[PDB]
């Protein structure tokens, strides 16, 4: 039985970011096209875009080219629309739909994009992409920003772990110049895709020692010393992150 379920909807102004999940059940998600449209206050079902079963290929509607991106996360039967740049027109329900944009949406999905004038000032950033690895593994972390995004000039991660300070790790500007902790140096690199307002931490080489709450955290001004922000304005919720031997 196909089961959907959308979230990530909100309320932003013009200039807005969010990024919509939307998890799928009960068929075998990697197999299948997958497609958003929306629907706005009286208007029809409108085709968004469509994303091929393994990622490869992609389709946008004239009207969101250039500022939308759907991608998917296979291992996690989860597909996302990230929308940039939102514009007033913007707002409607969203749906997604197993293929290319003849499917119907369920009684019960959608998740509301509002985008309005009247709408607050807010960033919102969430981690995602722990998990649970072996001493020289490998991981990538990711942080979505969504909300009032425009400000935000300097990124970077944090991690804490229990009985431990939290510990700074490394930052990242709009032009791409980075700092590490010697921690990490040469081990992890942040990354980042603003246009896509999305930032990442791949880590290589992970030792037992790396077993933290990953947290990514962002600033107006950057202030930075050695991948160590200082002046946090805003952060996420975290992503564990745990690296052993069995």
């Amino acid at each position: 039985q196909v089961q959907l379920q959308e979230s990530g909807g909100g309320l932003v102004q013009p200039g807005g970011s969010l990024r919509l999940s939307c998890t799928a059940s009960g068929f075998s998600f990697s197999s299948y096209p997958m497609t958003w449209a929306r629907q706005a206050p009286g208007k029809g079902l409108e085709w968004v875009s469509t994303i091929a079963s393994d990622g490869g290929s992609t389709a946008y509607a004239a009207s969101v080219e250039g500022r939308f991106t759907i991608s998917r996360d296979n291992a996690k039967s989860t597909l996302y629309l990230q929308l940039n740049s939102l514009k007033t027109e913007d707002t409607a329900m969203y749906y997604c739909t197993k293929g290319y944009g003849d499917g119907t949406p369920a009684p019960g999905q959608g998740t509301q994009v509002t985008v309005s004038s009247g709408g607050g000032s807010q960033v919102q950033l969430q981690e995602s992409g722990g998990g649970s690895v072996q001493v020289g593994g490998s991981l990538r972390l990711s942080c979505a920003t969504s909300g009032d995004t425009k400000s935000i000039r300097c990124m970077g991660w944090f991690r804490q772990t229990p009985g431990k300070e939290r510990e700074g790790i490394a930052a990242i500007d709009r032009e791409g110049f980075a700092t590490y902790a010697d921690s990490v140096y040469d081990r992890f690199t942040i990354a980042q895709d603003n246009a896509q307002n999305t930032l990442y931490l791949e880590m290589n080489a992970l030792k037992p020692e790396d077993t933290a709450m990953y947290y990514c955290a962002a600033q107006n001004m950057c202030r930075v010393v050695r991948g160590a922000m200082t002046g946090v304005d805003y952060w996420g919720k975290g992503t564990q992150v745990t690296v052993s031997s069995a």
